[PDB]
RNA sequence: UUUUU
């Protein structure tokens, strides 16, 4: 059997609906084989490109800083801060998030930035807009680990995970789109079980009272009953 | 989907 044919017939076992049999050709197979987009650009768990750039442009206008200096200077600081403290929406009560200027592995001064103009501008929640930087956050935490002064991950410490070697997987903005092995899947997921620590209520206590009974009277008569004379 | 202050 020097030659063993070529097959490559495709389809066969794969059931094809009758409406698609006229377009489900062999040449159609090769056309869709090229459509393999990144598995981190299609899911709804992250902000889309249209609303990611909206977040980038809106927050730099509020800070009155250029996009070039935003993507270079304060974005890594924001990623580090989101590594230290969580990325929850109700972090706005801090009213300020801190960035520290570093001279040579030694703090010199802490800078203060408003936290509202960076959370509300993330249209599909800030937990989703920061998921694009989840892969960069792990690398930056590893860099901090190599420097001898590891970061303190809020999720890992809160969940009870004291392992500093892999204290990530406690990052609040990991979508798990990365090829996590089965031994890190449960470590990340048990940390994710910090959600059941606190409840959530969907609706507040309404607006003010619509009405509490009204009054309408005039003239000179009894206190409340207008000329009460019936029997 | 949200939910990890």
């Amino acid at each position: 059997v020097t030659f063993e044919p070529p097959r490559v017939t495709g389809f066969g076992a794969l059931w094809i609906p009758r409406q698609q049999r006229n377009y489900m050709t062999t040449a159609y197979i090769e056309k869709i084989k090229a459509y393999v987009p990144h598995s981190n650009l299609i899911e709804s768990g992250l902000a889309s490109e249209a609303q990611l750039t909206s977040w980038i442009e809106n927050t730099c206008r509020d800070y009155q800083v250029s996009m070039d200096v935003f993507m270079t200077t304060v974005l890594p600081a924001w990623i580090v801060n989101c590594i230290i403290n969580g990325t929850s929406q109700e972090r706005t009560n801090e009213h300020t998030w801190r960035a520290v200027i570093m001279a040579n592995m030694e703090d010199q001064e802490v800078l203060y930035y408003p936290i509202k103009p960076i959370i509300v501008n993330a249209q599909p929640t800030l937990r989703q807009v920061m998921r694009h930087f989840g892969e960069q956050a792990v690398a930056q935490y590893m860099n901090s680990l190599q420097a001898g002064k590891p970061f303190t991950v809020k999720g890992a410490v809160t969940a009870g995970y004291a392992n500093v070697q892999d204290a990530w997987l406690g990052i609040d903005f990991l979508r798990d789109t990365m090829q996590l092995t089965t031994k890190q899947m449960e470590v990340k997921h048990q940390i994710i079980a910090a959600n059941v620590t606190r409840r959530k209520i969907r609706v507040f206590a309404l607006a003010a009272p619509g009405d509490g009974d009204e009054l309408d009277t005039e003239r000179h008569v009894v206190d409340d009953v207008a000329r009460g004379r019936h029997s």
